[PDB]
């Protein structure tokens, strides 16, 4: 009845959700995604879909996706995955900011809850819900996600649907909350590159890694951590590659 909650929750900031990377051809994406970084496959579960977990040294790190005759996916290529109080929260609070949700609330396995918002141009923004942790993975440096960076011609815009899904805004108060949550925008379009693409860690190595492949290069350098390379897969996926140990 109308009634509040007497907790504070206040989550670790810096832990990232999660990346999913849809592909038309999971076979043939774990031999050009995988040939970058150098992961290694394993064998998915029986009785359900099949599902490639891509792990190594028995520490998590990220999974694949598909579509087979699915033309019109969800995912669209890479994306940043940003923790929203409530599936329901943030898509609530969508509306309110002048926005338009796409897809969701959905329940997925009834495990968990991906939605997209936005506009209707076809913008597609990584939300979910975080209830039981908020992607605390393990922490092998390389080989694990860094963060979520987003590039778009709009700084000001998007940190508004930021600020109003995650943000204080959202609730229009303080004191059940701490900030401990995790995104990033840029402002950027002649000189960079535009999309949703969360950076990721590996050695100087891992750079020609991708060239040898044939991968795009767009855009590798300008970054606040220095050293930077950008580049686009062959079938439209784009994604950005940071040299730290
Ligand atoms: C949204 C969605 C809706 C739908 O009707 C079918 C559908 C998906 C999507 O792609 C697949 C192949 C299955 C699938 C699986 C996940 C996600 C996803 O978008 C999708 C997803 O978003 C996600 C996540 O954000 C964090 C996780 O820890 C795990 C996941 C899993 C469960 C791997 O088919």
């Amino acid at each position: 009845g109308s009634h509040m909650s007497h907790d504070a929750v206040r989550p670790a900031p810096g832990e990232p959700t999660w990346v999913d990377l849809l592909t038309p051809d999971r076979g043939a994406a774990l031999q050009f995604y995988s040939a970058l970084f150098g992961w290694e496959f394993s064998t998915t579960s029986d009785g359900t879909s099949p599902y490639t977990m891509c792990r190594l040294r028995g520490r998590e790190v990220c999974s694949i996706g598909d579509l087979g005759e699915n033309p019109g996916p969800a995912l669209g290529g890479w994306s940043s995955y940003l923790s929203v109080d409530d599936a329901d929260a943030a898509a609530a609070a969508v509306p309110e900011l002048g926005g338009a949700v796409l897809l969701g609330p959905i329940d997925i396995l009834a495990q968990g809850r991906m939605l997209l918002a936005g506009d209707p141009s076809g913008h597609r923004v990584g939300l979910w819900q975080a209830k039981e942790h908020t992607g605390s993975g393990p922490d092998d440096g390389i080989g694990a996600y860094t963060r979520s960076e987003l590039l778009t011609g709009a700084s000001a815009t998007d940190g508004a649907f930021y600020r109003g899904l995650f943000g204080a805004d959202f609730a229009t108060e303080s004191g059940t909350d701490g900030g401990g949550r995790r995104a990033a925008i840029r402002q950027v379009g002649p000189a960079a590159p535009s999309g949703w693409y969360p950076c990721f860690r590996a050695q100087e190595s891992a750079v020609p890694a991708a060239v040898m492949l044939g991968a795009s290069v767009l855009l590798r350098y300008d970054c606040p951590d220095g050293p930077a390379v950008v580049v686009s897969a062959p079938g439209g996926e784009v994604f950005t590659l940071l040299l730290t140990d």
